């Protein structure tokens, strides 16, 4: 399944690099958000985001994929009744990649049937690996966007703009992307660091789709379990 510190050199080297802020979304490296409607998919979004940011990264090619299919075919999951990040970047393995959602475009929670052969060309992911969560802004300034978990709730719901500081989930419960991390100076100066997040609700949610969580310099610091499961799809 290939250790992160075996990966994580060979982009790396060294060089060194800011923990301040990197924001993939600016450098061509986030393809836009996407609604997963009523339907429990974020474990299909999630990590199918994370593969369309490597196709974008890697090779220039800007590539939407098909979560449908996912909710489809992925039998280590359960369609809309859930699913994990890992479980699906398997399942797509054993598909031998997805079909591009424009042709196999997503009908959230209405009854579909899966059907691989219906697009002459697929898009593959050659392993995964995964992050540890002491590591998550050193993984995305070299590797990418990382699929990872989060303890979602009602006051992260009703976030519009700005730095999440809001009240936390019970427990693990939703699927998101790290883009990135930044930080802003605002004087009461005070340096406030954050990660941001690409969500699966719509752009009309939060800042188009995305939301700013606090952190620290480090991030080490991460808010609602933020990536207590870390993923990020190989393609290379
Ligand atoms: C995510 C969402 O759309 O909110 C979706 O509910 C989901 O798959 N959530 C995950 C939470 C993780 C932190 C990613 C989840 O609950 N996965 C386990 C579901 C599999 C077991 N459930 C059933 N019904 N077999």
């Amino acid at each position: 399944q290939m250790n992160y510190e075996e990966v994580i050199k060979k982009y790396r080297g060294e060089e060194n690099f800011d923990h301040a802020a990197y924001d993939w979304r600016l450098h061509s490296g986030v393809t836009p958000v996407k609604d997963q409607k009523n339907c429990g998919s974020c474990w299909a979004f999630s990590s199918i985001g994370s593969v369309e940011s490597q196709y974008a990264i890697r090779k220039n090619k800007l590539i939407t994929l098909s979560e449908q299919e996912l909710v489809d075919c992925s039998f280590k999951n359960y369609g809309c009744n859930g699913g994990l990040i890992n479980n699906a970047f398997e399942d797509m393995i054993e598909l031998g990649g997805i079909c591009p959602d424009g042709d196999y475009p997503y009908v959230s929670d209405a009854p579909n049937l899966c059907n691989i052969d219906r697009c002459t060309e697929k898009y593959g992911i050659k392993n995964y690996l995964s992050v540890p969560d002491n590591k998550l802004k050193e993984a995305l300034r070299f590797l990418g966007p990382i699929s990872i978990s989060v303890a979602v709730s009602d006051d992260f719901a009703f976030y519009k703009e700005g730095i999440f500081d809001g009240e936390c989930g019970d427990q693990l419960n939703h699927a998101v992307m790290l883009v990135g991390f930044g930080m802003k100076e605002i004087v009461n100066g005070e340096k406030h660091y954050y990660y941001i997040i690409k969500n699966s609700w719509g752009q009309q949610w939060g800042e188009r789709g995305f939301i700013n969580i606090e952190t620290d310099e480090s991030g080490l610091m991460r808010k609602c379990g933020l990536g207590t499961d870390a993923f990020i799809p190989l393609i290379e």
